[PDB]
């Protein structure tokens, strides 16, 4: 068995189910969580695994690449652009449900049009942006701007204590669609949010979003590299979904499935511990 077969086998089979009680009252120790986290393979892809010439100019980081198996490919239905490349992966949701999310990096100035093409092509109606104040381009308009063939307009902007909700529209030719955009700041790279409460309110904000499509598109979740904060946010939502539906959560299993979808999701052991903390808090909100 090669290193890749070893990696795939661990990720497909590792798990550590935690009842609601154990999570709240007897969680794994900080030492055990550190060692568990260290054992999770990254599933990073080597540049030799992508044959996409020119892709490097569209990557924020040379080592953080989209796994080819779940890579979002741009079909260019609406444009004349060369190739199909965006650093973005489809991510499975609760119970392995396909294409619940797209994890991607924040657009670079040269990939803003690619980003909007992706939002059109995938029928995205919700974007979750994770950032901190001192940081990440402003790829949405102040009033109205055109990006490639798309006209984007801001219909509303509402500040909540912990995030800003923008209501946008994107139009191509005759067709105009709503996109809800949530900007959650106060989340530094390689760190955790200040506390779990604002993160759980972000997760609730997402749940409450209007879902009027027959086949809902993926939710776009992004941050600088598209893996640490994105992975934490997606893992928290799936964790909450498991706790609510089954009264238990397998956080190890969750992170392992996310790494199958995009290498490196959840960057630090501190972030991993914070996921336990967050889910313990959510557990107490759940009905008896």
């Amino acid at each position: 068995n090669t290193p890749r077969e070893v990696t795939l086998h661990f990720l497909r089979t590792a798990g550590h189910p935690l009842t609601r009680w154990a999570l709240q009252r007897q969680p794994p120790s900080p030492k055990q969580l550190e060692e568990e986290f260290l054992k999770i393979p990254s599933n990073f892809v080597s540049p030799e695994d992508l044959d996409i010439p020119g892709h490097a100019s569209k990557d924020r980081y040379k080592t953080i690449l989209p796994n080819p198996q779940s890579r979002v490919c741009l079909g260019r239905a609406q444009s004349q652009e060369d190739g199909d490349y965006i650093n973005a992966n489809y991510i499975r949701g609760y119970d392995g449900k396909e294409k619940v999310y797209i994890a991607t990096q924040g657009p670079m100035p040269n990939t803003v049009s690619d980003f909007w093409e992706m939002v059109w092509q995938e029928e995205v109606s919700l974007i979750v942006m994770l950032t901190q104040l001192r940081e990440c381009v402003h790829y949405w308009p102040t009033e109205e701007e055109t990006y490639g063939p798309f006209q984007i307009r801001i219909q509303d902007m509402k500040e909540c204590p912990e995030y800003t909700v923008r209501q946008l529209t994107i139009q191509y030719q005759e067709e105009r669609r709503d996109v809800k955009h949530i900007l959650f700041s106060a989340w530094p790279d390689h760190q955790t949010p200040e506390s779990a409460g604002p993160l759980l309110r972000l997760v609730a904000e997402v749940e409450e979003s209007p879902e009027t499509a027959a086949h809902p598109g993926p939710i776009v979740v992004h941050c600088s590299a598209g893996i640490g904060r994105t992975g934490c946010f997606i893992a928290t939502r799936i964790g909450c979904q498991q706790l609510k539906a089954r009264g238990e959560v397998d956080i190890l299993g969750i992170v392992c499935q996310l790494r199958l979808d995009r290498g490196g999701m959840i960057q630090t052991a501190e972030q991993y511990q914070f996921l336990h903390h967050t889910l313990a808090l959510y557990a107490g909100q759940l009905p008896e």
